[PDB]
């Protein structure tokens, strides 16, 4: 397993080195964002929590496709504020409801190392 805790004050300092492949080690969903939502990186962990098929949501825009629940001022309205601003660094608690049983996650979002991506790192409550 890779060595990283979820909240961790330089993680996307940690995660600027993983692959794909090492994404897939984390103890913690992850989910990689290009300024306008799309999804460049989904995890395993991820998958495992919300039952997507890692490599099928590749490409597809998070808030507009894969979490029409989170198309809303506390989670997208927070991610396009932040997109607009070039920082971004929020933990809040969320319900995912889209087509699976709801599910209570703590969400993190942080601007990654990279210019134009942002991190939503996801874990179970
Ligand atoms: C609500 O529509 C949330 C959906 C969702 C959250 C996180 C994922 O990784 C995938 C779908």
């Amino acid at each position: 397993m890779e060595h990283v805790a979820f909240g961790s004050e330089d993680i996307e300092n940690t995660l600027a080195k993983m692959d794909d492949g090492q994404l897939d080690g984390l103890a913690f969903g992850a989910i990689q964002l290009d300024g306008d939502g799309n999804i460049l990186q989904y995890n395993a962990a991820e998958g495992d929590i919300t039952g997507r098929d890692p490599k099928q949501v590749i490409g597809k825009n998070f808030f507009k496709d894969v979490a029409p629940c989170t198309d809303s001022p506390e989670f997208y309205g927070k991610f396009k504020e932040g997109v607009a601003s070039g920082n971004l660094n929020t933990m809040f608690e969320y319900t995912f409801d889209y087509q699976m049983t709801p599910t209570k996650v703590k969400v993190h979002m942080k601007k990654a190392l990279s210019g134009d991506s942002y991190w939503v790192f996801v874990k179970r409550v």
